[PDB]
């Protein structure tokens, strides 16, 4: 039934390995983290109260006129991709919410979702991000929430019908999501326009970001000029925004660049709040970060110190220590930060089998010449080292820049980063050179992602795309021009709902429908896997990944009344055809279950 | 130090290949390493005043014998121990 389901799952776990590959021969350490104590009464006041009480622009004016500085935490989304394979369960995260709210109250809001919030939580993690965000609201009625959003594509890598994004924003407002970060990988203006328009139409604060690239301090850089960025900012604010941001996954924000860009932003709008978000990858996050904070910055994005350094965002403890005897007046009890960071350090030791510190043990430099996203850099290095790519993985990264150059130097975050990635992968695995690729490419085959990009689904960049290569490779394929969202006919989601109901549903809800609208195959895989092995989100980290050691007693809580105690007794051996018998002990019941081995 | 009068003027390409070489040679001594034990550079170095060359083997011992939760008590009385020996400049 239900308990027998999870027992079957545990048997499969013990006999086999985990479904997700384990690239590195390592096991979780036997050191559990320590939870500091907090009171039971209501938490101190943050900024969610202002939104629940005042209009959004009134809140923005209050923030702009608020004396000092503010932080907006990000320890749920970006540190995952920057450091791990974005493989941190909600079980570890359902133990901090009482601590932070009852202690921290000056935080602006929280970042929960982002780029790798669905795929990894649908491919290698068997959880539901909808259910992940649904119950996070009841524990923090103190600090609002924000997600990272992609404009043209709703949550995927290719453009989708606009009304899909409309329902996306509507349900995001309905469930408890508070703030949006509207942004698209390229500078295709209609993408940002549609994203902000949908965010406003759904009803809620619209916060926009602009990707930054290159050295804005050098006049030699011309493709993304100085006045280019201010023109973009002016036209978007003319379209109507609440807070402006300068997006940096590459972490190339420089102090002189910092001060000049912040000054330029501040002249024409010393009225709207300025937002910033970056990755302390090269190791220069804090310095230029505080330069921007001193100059004109208002909202700051930071994660915990245990997931700091390396490639992720700057630590909150360092800035609080530096900006305490400062007019910005952080003025938050900073001793609690010690125990919070130490809790997270204790919790980090579990996922030692996968991390960016697997082989590259130190922080990532050379992003100033690689301009690869850190959240994607860690994933690339992880998968390559899983494939045993060592020093030869150096050239795997090397082919990326020429792929960009042949495709034209364009800004890349969600889709285009992956497109250049697998394009360079193919380009280098064929052992190809640039001269012949430019000369002869029509006969040369390419991955379907290259063709999809060349068709024009993502959109036209600022600098355009070369005509000869697309003409040679595309042959006579149809070409999509303008906004593909308008070009793509709107599709009825009611029929998809009926299809999913007829497949496995009778009370299913539309959030499942849109999660399938990500990709139906992964949704079907997840649905069958859950309908086979049992309900998740009651199992520990090492229990999920490594498994319970023999003769070890454990407790798992799923419902309000169903309490159970489990201890592992023993396992049988290969009898005739990989059939094993396992004996488990419940609180008062003891049963033996057969499990099917597959290595024969 | 690029648009500043400090004028580092160091060829910044060879620094890269130096970095990857030193990453390669660092992995040779992979049996014991600070990063392997302590995952990332951390705060709380303020009230501890640990010398740089001592925190390594100190946390080494702490997590080698499993004093993850007992390491905080080591630094809890560290200030009091020093003040018993008098507030001292220590190397």
């Amino acid at each position: 039934n239900r308990a027998q389901k999870l027992l079957h799952y545990l048997g499969h776990v013990m006999v086999n390995g985990p479904t997700t590959p384990i690239p590195v021969k390592a096991s979780p350490s036997p050191t559990d983290p320590v939870v500091p104590a907090v009171p039971i009464g209501p938490p101190p006041a943050g900024f969610r109260d202002i939104l629940l009480r005042e209009g959004p622009e009134g809140f923005a004016r209050a923030v702009r006129n608020h004396p000092g500085l503010l932080l907006m935490d990000t320890t749920f989304r970006d540190a995952h991709q920057s450091l791990l394979a974005t493989r941190v369960r909600t079980h570890d995260l359902k133990k901090i919410a009482p601590y932070v709210a009852h202690n921290f109250s000056k935080l602006f809001s929280m970042e929960n979702w982002g780029g790798a919030t669905f795929d990894v939580a649908m491919r290698f993690l068997y959880e539901c991000p909808w259910r992940r965000l649904q119950e996070l609201r009841e524990l923090i009625p103190n600090i609002p929430f924000q997600m990272l959003l992609r404009g043209a594509n709703a949550v995927g890598y290719t453009n989708y019908p606009d009304n899909v994004v409309f329902k996306f924003c509507e349900v995001a407002k309905e469930n408890g999501m508070d703030v949006f970060r509207v942004f698209d990988s390229l500078n295709y203006l209609p993408n940002m326009l549609l994203g902000m328009e949908a965010a406003g139409s759904a009803g809620g604060v619209v916060e926009a970001a602009i990707s930054y690239t290159g050295d804005v301090a050098d006049p030699s850089r011309t493709k993304y000029s100085l006045q280019y960025y201010m023109g973009l900012a002016e036209e978007l604010v003319r379209a109507g925004t609440h807070i402006l941001c300068i997006k940096d996954m590459a972490g190339l924000l420089k102090p002189t660049a910092c001060t000049m860009l912040v000054s330029s932003l501040r002249d024409r709008f010393p009225d709207l709040p300025l937002h910033i978000h970056t990755h302390d990858t090269s190791g220069a996050g804090v310095a230029a970060m505080l330069a921007c904070a001193q100059a004109g910055a208002d909202v700051v994005d930071v994660a915990a110190d245990s997931m700091s350094g390396m490639t992720s965002q700057p630590s909150m403890g360092a800035l609080v220590a530096c900006t305490r005897g400062t007019p910005l007046d952080t003025e938050v009890p900073m001793e609690r930060v010690f125990d919070y960071s130490e809790y997270w350090e204790g919790a980090r030791g579990l996922y030692a089998a996968f991390d960016c510190t697997a082989t590259m043990k130190s922080g990532n430099s050379d992003v100033y010449e690689n301009e690869i996203p850190g959240g994607q850099y860690t994933n690339l290095h992880f998968q390559a080292h899983s494939m045993g790519l060592g020093s030869k993985f150096k050239e795997v990264k090397k082919a990326y820049v020429e792929a960009n150059q042949m495709l034209g130097d364009l800004i890349k975050v969600t889709p285009s980063s992956k497109i250049v990635g697998d394009l360079a992968q193919f380009m280098v695995q064929n052992g190809l050179s640039r001269a012949e690729a430019e000369a002869q490419a029509e006969e040369l085959s390419f991955p379907r992602s290259v063709v999809e990009f060349l068709q024009g689904y993502i959109g036209v960049p600022h600098g355009g795309f070369p005509e000869p290569f697309r003409s040679k490779v595309l042959k006579d394929l149809p070409r999509v021009e303008g906004r593909p969202g308008a070009s793509l006919p709107p599709l009825d989601l009611q029929a998809l709902e009926k299809e999913l109901v007829d497949r496995h549903g009778e009370e299913v809800t539309p959030e499942d429908v849109l999660s399938a609208a990500m990709y139906p195959d992964v949704f079907a895989h997840f649905k069958d896997f859950t309908a086979t092995f049992g309900p998740l989100d009651s199992l520990n980290t090492r229990l999920f990944l490594q498994g319970p050691k023999i003769a070890e007693e454990f407790e798992v809580e799923l419902e309000r009344g169903k309490t159970l105690h489990i201890k592992a007794l023993a396992v049988s051996d290969l009898n005739r055809a990989g059939q094993r018998q396992v004996f488990f002990e419940l609180n008062g019941q003891l049963r033996s279950i057969l499990v099917k081995d597959t290595q024969a």
